């Protein structure tokens, strides 16, 4: 057999610069190249053979003998035409993660084979940002239809190994293997198996759903939630580290977290070891800050001083406050972690309003409708391996300026704090602004750093799955 039947959530969106959730990038990596791809110890060439600098320029070379789906060679202009209309169209949060703000410079030179990457101010997370699908190379004939893009494939779009033949919409996405690549990327793990000829991205709607499929052979390979765990022997499971979660408030003016004093009694009432067993049985691990021990000044000095459990306090402060309350289906099994939330909530006398729903969703509503909410639990794919990525969150300007500020919270310090990683000579300057910023966070009620999940794979006979360099959506899918 050449096929891979892969369970996975319902995509919002099929193009790279829409892509928001998880399955929008699992989809922009099996059609679209970037530049870099993630291995042990850090980035290895994808698209580009090479590149030197640092965090305010970087010079990627081009690779030889690269080609889109209809058989333009892959230029300089190209990849600078792709990362352009990326910064021009892509959600202004992820632009200021990739670039440090939505004006990078970016100059290809098809004489010297370069393209030229200038962030307005000096940004560090540029490089790792480059390995995440949605900066994945967009040929030209892409770049003539965007609207196209978000629904399928557009004829030689596609720089990537595969193209999308069949859709059938939130059912399943037929992938099949292109004979005129050789274009992968100089990894330094050796994987064993053969690149399937087909994927079929098939959309499970719930985890018990999921696990039914694996053992009934309608799947080859579906998420499992870890109660879903004792139905299969140990070597069908591929388990990896994922989403670092956090909470994320509505602070605009005139909303109820605007107020510093129920964001503490939301602290007061969440109860992390409670919310870590509802989420994750203790497959996943607490963390204090935006990542695990892996993640870049996640252990560098300050450790943050976390709110104490008040549901006495709490119950005085929250009596009749009405919280929209939005979750993902991802934190937990069908979104468990949420209720268990909601139920914390209520407990206190809040008047909570409970949306769980699938990722493609919630991604629309917090990055489409930030006002929309009061309060949700936040999966972050911290791609980047660094605590940026979550600080973002939380300072600069607005969402509803453009900015990545997606909670709409004015934190002095931490704005300043932000600033000063920007500036700082030294590593070790950075982890402590970057540790400070989190500290600062955490004290102001900003968020409360919860845990890191587990993503459990569980497979059937001849398939594996590998994820390397602590990657989240580059799933490495093989024929044994
Ligand atoms: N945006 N976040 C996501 O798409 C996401 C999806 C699945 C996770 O297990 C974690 C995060």
């Amino acid at each position: 057999t050449s096929t891979v039947r892969v369970g996975f959530d319902t995509p919002q969106s099929l193009s790279p610069f829409n892509a928001l959730a998880l399955p929008d990038y699992q989809t922009a990596r099996l059609s679209y190249d970037t530049l870099v791809r993630r291995d042990a110890g850090g980035v290895v060439p994808g698209l580009a053979a090479s590149w030197t600098g640092d965090a305010a320029q970087l010079t990627f070379t081009i690779r030889d003998g690269a080609t889109c789906s209809d058989g333009t060679e892959i230029t300089p202009t190209v990849v600078a035409d792709s990362l352009s209309a990326f910064a021009k169209n892509a959600g202004p949060s992820t632009v200021v993660d990739t670039f440090g703000g939505l004006n990078p410079a970016i100059t290809a030179d098809d004489a010297a084979g370069t393209v030229m990457i200038t962030p307005e101010a000096p940004w560090a997370d540029l490089l790792a940002a480059l390995s995440v699908a949605s900066t994945g190379i967009v040929c030209p004939a892409g770049l003539a239809n965007l609207d196209g893009l978000n629904t399928g494939s557009v004829e030689g779009a596609e720089s990537g190994p595969y193209v999308l033949s069949e859709v059938e919409p939130g059912v399943r996405y037929t992938y099949e293997l292109r004979d005129d690549y050789d274009s992968w990327p100089e990894w330094e793990t050796t994987l064993e198996g053969e690149i399937p000829k087909t994927i079929e991205y098939t959309v499970v709607k719930d985890p018990s759903a999921s696990a039914n499929q694996i053992l009934s052979g309608q799947l080859d390979l579906g998420r499992i939630m870890p109660d879903s765990r004792s139905r299969f022997s140990d070597s069908q499971l591929v388990s990896n580290p994922f989403g670092n979660f956090y909470l994320v408030f509505n602070e605009r003016e005139g909303a109820v977290f605007a107020d510093e004093k129920n964001r503490e009694a939301v602290a007061q009432v969440l109860d992390r070891d409670a919310f870590d067993q509802t989420t994750t049985d203790g497959t996943g691990e607490l963390t204090d800050t935006f990542g695990s021990k892996a993640t870049q000044c996640a252990t560098a000095a300050p450790r943050p001083a976390l709110t104490a459990l008040d549901e006495s306090a709490a119950a005085e402060t929250l009596a009749g406050v009405k919280i929209r309350l939005l979750g993902a289906q991802v934190v937990g099994a069908a979104g468990a972690g949420n209720t268990y939330l909601e139920a914390a909530l209520r407990e206190a006398g809040a008047d909570v309003t409970l949306e769980n729903v699938d990722i493609g969703t919630w991604a629309g509503r917090v990055f489409g409708q930030p006002e929309s909410y009061d309060l949700t639990v936040f999966p972050d794919l911290n791609f980047t391996g660094t605590l940026t990525s979550g600080i973002s969150r939380f300072t600069g300007p607005d969402l509803l300026q453009n900015g990545g500020n997606i909670s709409g919270a004015v934190s002095e310090t931490a704005n300043a704090l932000a600033q000063q990683a920007r500036t700082a000579t030294t590593p070790e300057q950075k982890c402590a602004a970057d540790a400070e910023a989190v500290a600062a966070l955490v004290a102001e009620h900003h968020t409360v750093p919860l845990l890191v999940e587990s993503f459990i794979y569980a497979k059937r006979d001849g398939f594996s799955v590998t994820m390397l360099g602590g990657s989240l959506d580059d799933h490495l899918f093989r024929i044994t």
